[PDB]
RNA sequence: GAACUGCAUCUGAUACUGUUGAGCUAGAGUAUGUGAGAGGAAGGUAGAAUUCCAGGUGUAGCGGUGAAAUGCGUAGAGAUCUG
């Protein structure tokens, strides 16, 4: 159906969500580290992001995407592992971009944790 | 005898303080030219980001923590794109 695609790698400190959409922005497939058997501490590792990206890529590869460009966002650890997973799954990467939301001194952040 | 460190009234001195006359420019101010600055007050505007709302795709999680759970989610969340 679609040959050009975008892989969004939304990676937080707790979880990483790998969605694969077309060039327009309509999601084709997605996977999460918390939806792959890993919970708690294991879920926020690069390996869980690797398996999530593998699952999402293998699910969206039946659609017909071979050309894909990735959009990494967030500071989580799996932001680098997911792209390697996509590259080793046979995806032809178009470009690696880091579009993470950065306010220009906007909304006040939550208070510092006293741990 | 000394002292009573005091007070009062005359006289003298004019270095310093006071009161005065004149002068001076060095302290302090004025006019004129340039300069920097998140100095102040009143309006307008821009770009990111959050939240909310309405939609398209999409499907089973999200979120959170040292772990969790409360919470949010198949009444369709989160993710993604458009207003």
């Amino acid at each position: 159906s679609v040959s050009e695609g975008i892989a969004h790698i939304h990676a937080s400190f707790n979880n990483t969500i790998v969605t694969i959409t077309d060039r327009q922005g309509n999601a084709l497939a997605w996977a999460t580290s918390g939806g792959q058997g890993f919970r708690g501490s294991r879920k926020s590792t690069p390996f869980a992001a690797q398996v999530a990206a593998e699952v999402a890529g293998k699910a969206a590869q039946e659609y017909g995407v071979k050309n894909i460009d990735v959009l990494v966002k967030g500071p989580g650890p799996g932001r680098e592992s997911a792209v390697r997973a996509l590259g080793a799954l046979g995806y032809k990467v178009n470009s690696i971009s880091d579009v993470t939301p950065i306010p220009h001194n906007g909304c006040r952040a939550p208070k510092k944790r006293r741990v």
